[PDB]
Order: C-alpha cells, then sequence, then structure tokens
C-alpha cells in the first residue's frame, strides 16, 4: 500500500516531486532551499535548507499545497509546482476495516472527484467492491495488490487515527464522527450520506418482518442487558412481524465471554454476498441493529434504523430518529478524547473493566425502552405513509 | 428558582414537582421512595427519608416516575409519572449572548410541539420582541416577571462547563453549544434557525454586504493583523458596498482593543435587533465570527462566511463558506481537557503569553478568506440565490 | 561602525596615533610607558606601562584629549600630539535608527563644526540624507556603507546607550533626554533645536486640516486608550479640521496585538519621501502624534505639537506647551535608571507587564483629556496665531 519509490513528476532540475503520502520531492545533489506552502492561505507550512534527499509535509490530508525548490541564496525559485488534480490520477486507499467503515467513508471519496474532476481510482476489499462499483461508474475499484494506476499524482489515506493523531488526519475523529473523518481528510463537504446500492431487487418473503445484527467486534458494542433481545424478539412478533437475526456469524466471542444468535429469531446467519443482504434487508420492515457495519448498511437501503449503542454518543453514527441511548451511567468510551481504544482487547472498558459496573453502557438500556421506541417507529408506520421519512 | 414548595398536589399533603427536576417533599415520618425512569423502567434513586426533600440528581428531561411507599408496605402511596399534555412548563433561558438564545430557541419550539404543553419561556426582553410575533403558541416573559407562577415542569436550558453532566445529559462540548439544547430538553438534536420577520423591503439599492467584526473574547476575534482590511478592500473592487452592524465600534479590555475596521461603512450602535434583520435580510451575504450575529444572519436566509479558528467547524450552524485553518493550534473550545474561563478576555490556554497566541486566527490570511468570498461571489453570479442555498 | 585599522596619524617611531575611537594609540616593539590626560582640566587620565600592542582611552565621547608617548626611563615624552579639530576631517557616525532619533540629534553635529571649524562628515541613512542635506551645505553627507573620508582624524558615534553606559556616553541619556545626549557626546551646547527643513512648498489642501500619526515602533508608545483616537478624530472634525493619518504603515504590530489607523482618518499613509510629509505637515493647523519621529518632523516644521505620552516623562522629548500626560498611575517606563528598554520585545512593560495594568501607562490618557489640551490648541489659535509659542 506504499507511495511509489520515487516522485512520479519530472522537477526542471532531475528533480521529482509527488503528492502522494502528502507533498514530496526528491532533491539530487546540489544546494537546496526548499518551501511548501498552502496555496489557500499562502502560508509558509514548512521551510528549510538541504543538499539531497527527502523533503515530505508533516500533513498527509488534502492540502492544495505548493511546492517551491530554490538554489540557496536564490531570487526565483527554480521549481514551483501547484497542486491541480483535474484530469489527474488520483489514488484513494481504504484499509481493509470493517464494513461500517466503508460505507461510512465512501460517498466522501465520490464527491472528491466531483469537485476536482479528477481520474479517481479506489482501493478496498473485492466484497465491497462489488456491493458498490456499479453505481460509481465514475470511479475505478480495485484491490490494493493489483491497482491499475501504478504511477499517480496525488494519494489519499482515508482511515481511522488513533492517540488524537493530526498530521494523517485535520481533525481527531473523534471530535467529528468517524465516518465524517473522510470528510475532513479530502477536504470535502463533511455531511454523512448514504452509498448508493442496487435497491431493483424484488419481495421474497410476502409477510411483513424485521432484520436484527446482533454480533459486533468488541463486547462493549453489543447489547450487554440480560434480556433485552429476548424481549424485542418477542415484542416483535406480539406486533405480526416475523424476525431475522442476518448476523455474519452465529456464535462470536472470546475467553468464556460467547455471544450466540437469540433463541427465538430466524437463522440468517452466514458470510454471503453482501448484496443478498441488501435484497432481503430492502423490504424489511425496519432493522435493529449495533454501531457496527451492517447498521451502515441497512441505513442505505432506504428504511427505518433502530440503533442501539452505549459506548458511543447520539452523534457519533449517522442520524436516525430511532437511535436508542441511554445517559445516566457511563457511556461514549469510544467519542472521549482522554482514553484510548484498545485493537486487541475484546473485553475493553477503559472506565470499569473487571468491576461489577463492567459495560454498564448498555446493561442501562432495557428491553422496555427499546420496545418503546419500537412502539412509535410502528406506530408511524401504520398511521403515516413509509414515506414519511 | 423553583417554588418554595412543591406545586403538587399529591393526595396526602406532601407535594411534588418537576420544576427543578422533580421533587418531592414529605411530612414528618418514615417513607421510602423511588425515582424511575418510565422510558426504560430503570430505578434511577432509592432511599429511606424520614424527613426533608429528596430530589433527582439529574434536571435534564427525563419520563421521571416517582413512588413514595409507607415503610415495608407493598404497595405505593404515590406513583405519578411525569405527562406534560396540557400543563404548565417553563423553559429559562440565560441572559446569555444572543448566539446562545438563537441557537437553543427552536429545540423549545420543538419541545411544545412534541407534548403539547403550555409553554411559557424566559428571556431578555430584546429577543421577546425579535420572536414573539412567529410564535404565537408560546408565553414569552422575562426572568423578573414570569406569568405562570405556579408551574409543572421547569427546565433550564444553558451551557454547564467543568464536564457537568447533572444539568446537561451530554457535555455541550462533545454535540455542540447549540445542539445541547436539543439534548437537555429531549428532542431532534439537528439544530434549524429561529423563524424571522423577514418582511422589510429593500432600502439600499446596490449590492452589499454586512461584517462583525466584535465579538465577547478575543480568541474568537479574527487576530490577523491584515485579515479584515484584505477582506474590506477585495469586497469593493467586486463592487460590494461594505458595513459593519456590531453593537459595539470599540470594545476590549486592558490595553488590547478592537475598533470598527477603516473603510466599513458605520452602521453600528445599540439598535433593536429586528432592524439588524432588516439590513441583513438583502445584503448578498455575510461576513462575521461565531458571535451571536452570524445566528441572525444565518436564519435570515443569506449565505454565511463564518471565521474561526478556536471553535471546529462542526460546532456552530453548517456553512460551505466556513474559514478554519487546520496546520496550527485549533478548538481551544471544543476540547474537554480544558478550560474556558469567564473573566479572562484575553483566554488562550495553550498558549498564552506566547509568541503562538491566538495563532487559532492569526493563520487565517484575508487570502484564505477572499478565496472563499472568490467562490461564494463565483456561485452568486452563476448560479441564483436558490441554487447556493 | 568600524574605525580604521591602523591609526591614521604618524607618530615619530613608528608610533600610530588618532582620534577615530576615542583616543587611540598603536605601539610598536618598545619598552613604553603612555599616558593619555584631558587638555581642558590637566589630569592624567589613564597611565600605563606596554611593551606592544593598542592603548585606547575607556572614553569614547568627546574629549580634549593629550597622548603622551615615553621611553621608560624617559624625562620628557617623544609624542607630545594633543586635539586640534580645526580643519581637520572628522566623521559623526549615526546608527540607521528610527526618525526622532536623528531628528533629535542632527542639530549638535551642526553645532559641534560652528564651534571647531572641522571638515565634517557624517553617516545614516539615504532618506534623511534627502531630508536635510540641501540645508546643510558645510556638511558632507554620506551612507554608512560608502564613506568619502576613509582617513578621519577623528570620529563620535552619536547613538542611545542603555544600561547606564557611560563609556561612550558622559552621562545615561535617561539623565539628560534621549536627543540632548547627543549635545553631551559632542560636548557643545545642549539645548534642544529643531532641524532646518525645506519650507518653500505652497499649500495644496485649501481647507483647515489637521494631521495625526498612531503608529510606533512599540505597543508602550502607542496611545492605548480604546476609544482616545476615536474621540479625538470626531472632535476635530466638529471643529471643522478635516484629519489626515500620515503614518508610514497602515497596520502595525506583533503577535495578535496589531494598530490600524483609525476609522474617520483620512488615509495619507505609505513610506514616502519624507519631504512628502515635511509639504503637507507645513500647512497643517496643528499635529497630534507619539513619542516617535513624526513628531520631531512635524515639530521642525513649525506648526504646533501634541504629543501624547505615558510611557516618558514630559522633559523626554522637545518642549511643547501642548504635551499630554497623566502622573496617577505608572508613568516613565523609559526614563527610570532602574529598568531596561528591551529591543527584541513589542509589548514590553517592565512594570505591567501581563497583569491587568499593562500600558496604563496611556490608559489613563482619555480622549477628554486629549480634547481639553486640543481646546486650548484650538483657542489660541483662532484668536492669536500664529504667532502661537
Ligand atoms: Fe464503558
Ligand atoms: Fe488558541
Ligand atoms: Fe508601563
Amino acid at each position: 500500500i506504499t507511495p511509489p519509490d520515487t516522485p512520479t513528476q519530472a522537477g526542471p532540475e532531475n528533480i521529482f516531486y509527488d503528492f502522494n503520502d502528502g507533498a514530496r520531492v526528491l532533491l539530487p545533489e546540489g544546494k537546496w532551499h526548499v518551501r511548501l506552502l498552502d496555496a489557500d492561505s499562502e502560508n509558509i507550512l514548512f521551510c528549510c535548507d538541504v543538499d539531497k534527499g527527502w523533503v515530505t509535509s508533516s500533513k498527509k490530508y488534502f492540502v492544495r499545497f505548493r511546492i517551491q525548490v530554490f538554489r540557496q541564496g536564490a531570487a526565483t525559485p527554480l521549481l514551483d509546482e501547484t497542486l491541480k488534480l483535474k484530469d489527474r490520477p488520483v489514488l484513494i486507499s481504504f484499509p481493509t476495516g470493517t464494513l461500517g467503515d466503508l460505507l461510512g467513508w465512501f460517498p466522501y471519496a465520490e464527491r472528491f472527484q466531483s469537485l476536482h474532476k479528477c481520474r479517481l481510482e479506489c482501493t478496498m476489499s473485492q466484497d465491497i467492491i462489488d456491493l458498490l462499483a456499479p453505481q460509481y461508474p465514475q470511479i475505478q475499484f480495485s484491490t490494493p495488490d493489483k491497482p491499475r494506476t501504478v504511477a499517480p499524482y496525488a494519494t489519499y489515506r482515508v482511515g481511522l487515527y488513533f492517540g488524537g493523531d493530526t498530521n494523517n488526519q485535520p481533525v481527531d475523529f473523534r471530535k467529528v464522527g468517524f465516518h465524517r473523518s473522510a470528510g475532513y481528510i479530502l477536504g470535502v463537504d463533511p455531511r454523512e450520506a448514504p452509498v448508493r446500492l442496487d435497491l431493483s431487487a424484488p419481495r421474497v418473503i410476502a409477510a411483513p418482518y424485521v432484520c436484527i445484527a446482533t454480533q459486533s467486534t468488541c463486547q462493549a458494542k453489543y447489547w450487554n442487558n440480560g434480556t433485552g433481545w429476548s424481549e424485542v424478539i418477542a415484542h416483535l412478533k406480539s406486533l405480526g412481524y416475523r424476525v431475522m437475526c442476518i448476523d455474519r456469524d452465529a456464535h462470536y466471542g472470546q475467553g468464556f465471554v460467547w455471544n450466540h444468535i437469540p433463541w427465538g429469531a430466524e437463522d440468517f446467519t452466514g458470510k454471503l454476498p453482501l448484496q443478498e443482504r441488501v435484497n432481503l434487508l430492502r423490504h424489511a420492515s425496519f432493522f435493529i441493529g449495533l454501531p457496527s457495519g451492517l447498521s451502515w448498511l441497512a441505513w442505505a437501503t432506504r428504511i427505518p434504523v433502530v440503533l442501539i449503542s452505549g459506548f458511543s454518543l447520539p452523534n457519533s453514527e449517522f442520524y436516525t430518529p430511532w437511535r436508542v441511548f441511554n445517559s445516566h451511567g457511563c457511556y461514549g468510551c469510544w467519542d472521549d478524547t482522554s482514553l484510548n481504544f484498545d485493537h486487541h482487547d475484546f473485553l475493553w472498558c477503559p472506565r470499569h473493566k473487571n468491576t461489577d459496573r463492567q459495560f454498564e453502557c448498555t446493561r442501562l438500556i432495557t428491553g422496555a425502552q427499546v420496545n418503546g421506541v419500537i412502539n412509535k417507529l410502528h406506530r408511524s408506520l401504520t398511521e403515516q405513509g413509509v414515506e414519511a421519512t
């Protein structure tokens, strides 16, 4: 996933400059004074004297950089080029991060291209490509190992950067929301939007039904209330809905802590292509889930989404009137800039790990609370149209 | 200031309330009290009190359920659940600045439409004159002359510092100072402009732009030496007349004073806000700071160029013309590890009394602002007023 | 700044002596006894036995020195030379200091020449040369880098010496006044006088007008009263005067502290030749300024000068009945021998930096105070003239 070993642009004096991984310039032997500017503000971002080697901007997100190379003590610069992306090869590289990450990030990539009118290629796992590519003919999708461009003018690496990093992102993603961070990185309208999907599939299950997602990547994201899911599933049926579980896994966990597809839900679990999930989701009356990926997919299918989460604040994901949250105990571990997410600890709870208050984030969210929300949504579905937002 | 005695009204002598945030007062002799959240059915607080006031630690909106038990009895004496329909409710704002109130107010209207209550709001006369005509369903008064006298519930909308989570559900710095009001009242947290009287006819014939350069602390000022002057000169070169509409022409502390910029026309002074609304309405656009006039300008439906470095772009209302620089210190105001000082006009927690003081806004050059002005100007001439907003 | 590397006058046995940088004698290879005397008092200033190398007076200001060199055992001296400046090449070197410095010092250089009847060359920036040279045909003007007399008999470097230095100046300039110090250095009548200017230019602006200078070299010299300038400018107009600001810069400052041409003053700013400023000043009814340079120029064009200053005492600059000063708080940072001016700190206030009281020097000088003195000046002008003394 590395940038070219040598910058892709030819400077007048055997000098190569690049905007892959930020503004780069490789100097041949000589005497130089190099300047990086922000073209929009005219500010001098960085400035130094060197003989040969590398000069790279500390900022890696989108900046309209302007590179200037001077012979020490000269009046005009030998090289003076400003980033201009129109009709030029650009690479946006996503990591093979979770599903929710990409569905959140991706629209911002399309915005970047409409704005700059560049030749854009994006890199991600094949399964997302199969899901999205047809709806974005403007953009070329590839895999990290076989990108078509080979030599690009500019590259941007959209992802999450922890520990408050402000070199790869303009603002800490925790301040703006993990998905909106993509917009800031790329310098586009940061307002959230759903991906475009193939919503042409015809209805298969005739009766009214609801989809649910109970599994996630860490325990904190689970709804850790003892009887929550069982109370919800029972209630959904008492309203006349069939209930299907569409989690990738039927059992998931670590050590002795294991989570299983709830008794009473239908087994639509399994790892299959996302398009099949889209097709099933499309005709669901609504969806109940966690802040992991499937909720973003449900969102993009244009159906109501009941989102249950205590470890993140309501503004941490896309807006839904059906968001569930409880503010009486610990909440928002995830958005707190004084704490640090541990990728390796599935049982991560910064403030209460190994105490009887562990995962209070979600234990305070009762089935009654979730059913209350479901009742309002149900009334709105009967009494008002589906169209009623 | 809640009533000295709860305004209910419970069948036995003791009176219960929701004015501070609930409240029960019990005559001498033992009882056991239970506070619940009707939505989740969780027991929030539980105790035995022989005498005195028992009140919830949470003061923001919750569907409280008060239960009073005789010791060791199985059934409760009192079991009242908050129901606001057709009842006197008081929303008390502080006499804070303009921007605060304009930002918060729409949430109070939402609270009313949701609960169908009899709502009275308390605020400075100044704002009442501006808003009252457009919110006929709500009663407006001043803090010293409230008409309700006896209210069923009271809610105190404001900013609470130091990470307080008793008067607000979530630290306002995590959600935005204005959106906090929606969380306190428990309604749709999405920002909206207030409704104004936009009937006034055009007075100044030629195209013009309004600007606001003053603010409440030095950090909210545009501390770039030549910023304003470069902008004002540029505006004129595009054919715009420029008017300054700040309440004061000179404002500051100690030796630090800010003045209406040379070259701007003098429309300053403490006028009724409606006159500012009338002038603003026909301005091609507005340039200001995260202070109050920007919120007024917003609500008059004209494009707003908003310059701010101490505040992240997300925090105020959205505008595609937000100016922000991410290369140095930024966001003093949103940072939960720091603390705003009301008494220090020269507040800069990270760089006070150093070379970098107010870097927040010194990095924002006139060129940067003129770049944004140029795009907005282009969009106004190319497209219409429709197509921008 | 540099004196010849070898003294310009030849003594008998290969000794070179001169007075360029104090009294100097370069001795080659012998056992010598050297005495420096003050011919006026006959005092032996310095006395020593030296084998080879340099012997210079510690005193560098004007002294009628008498150099005597002895063989170690000798009854009488082989060098008996005593300073005599008649018809001899003398160099007076000014630093490239501010305008007020030079205009204050210069008259004393002319006095030194009238007194001693020598051939005098002066070194200073070109812009001052253009202003003065025509009125001082007796004196030869040059710039520091291109001096015409490469072998001078005596040299004197007029300037400010800090830290109570008494080797380059007879007495601390803070005790006698920065401008008068020049006369002490040169040993002439120390009484202040204005420079001779070309006052022949004809009137251009017909109506009555006042010139003002609001900018300066450090913040302490600004009139840091919040509403001062604005109140003065408004008042001048109500008296029928047009007001022009003639500062070199329209904006000046450092960090976040910036000063701008006051709203309401006509813009006559910019880096123009001083002769254009003299021509404009000449016909002004009067001038209002700070202890910086333009006030000295105003003075010399023979118009009444209102001088506002708190960081220096009234006697610190030239006499004017229109000097404005406030004695109730901190004043006179500048004249205080126990403090030290900081050339590198634009926000220097030794007593009160970084406190509420910073620049109390001039916050105590209100617009009312200045308008009071303007009123008196105005009455005297309408009634008596011009001639006003
Ligand atoms: Fe937690
Ligand atoms: Fe700051
Ligand atoms: Fe002082």
